């Protein structure tokens, strides 16, 4: 889970949907 830091962009679908910080 890199929705704060750890995905290839906070705008990736993973973090677009499962967003904690970004």
């Amino acid at each position: 889970r890199g929705c704060c830091n750890g995905r290839g962009g906070c705008s990736s679908r993973w973090c677009r949907d499962h967003a904690r910080c970004c």
